[PDB]
């Protein structure tokens, strides 16, 4: 619990950072810790 | 919790499977959850 990360679009939820992105289904996400 | 998944290098580890690649630092990673 914790520690992780996930990919959204089109950017991460307030709290989180962006820390780079996501390649999923051919579609580009933030990549959000 | 925020996110589940990790950014991993060559491969996911055990109780993971890859859902894509994480873009991190100028490189390519696998996306695990």
């Amino acid at each position: 619990c914790g520690g992780a990360c996930y990919c959204r679009i089109p950017a991460c939820i307030a709290g989180e950072r962006r820390y780079g992105t996501c390649i999923y289904q051919g579609r580009l996400w933030a990549f959000c810790c």
